[PDB]
């Protein structure tokens, strides 16, 4: 719970590693990724959070309004595949 500059370098490194290799495993499983609307962020309205809930660091969170995102059964299965792949990579790292 510290600004990412003072936050541990290895901590943020494995954070962005989880995200990066996570999306890479998505595209490796067979994901088809396409651009639809970059202005969707401005179209959707951010939910209103109190000042205390806002972080003291100063960086501005952008929690998007999860109502319109719908998970198809194919997306649920691909979620399951991604979770299984994450379990496999963590288990392999521990085994080595």
């Amino acid at each position: 719970l510290v600004e990412f500059s003072k936050l541990p370098e290895q901590e943020r490194n494995y954070n962005l590693q989880m995200s990066l290799e996570t999306l890479k495993t998505l595209l490796a499983l067979g994901c088809h990724v396409g651009i639809s609307d970059e202005h969707a962020e401005d179209k959707v309205k951010k939910m209103k959070l109190p000042k205390n809930y806002q972080l003291t660091s100063g960086y501005k969170p952008a929690p998007m309004d999860l109502s319109f995102i719908k998970l198809t059964p194919s997306q649920e299965a691909m979620v399951d595949k991604l979770a299984e792949n994450a379990h496999n990579v963590w288990a392999r790292d521990r085994i080595r």
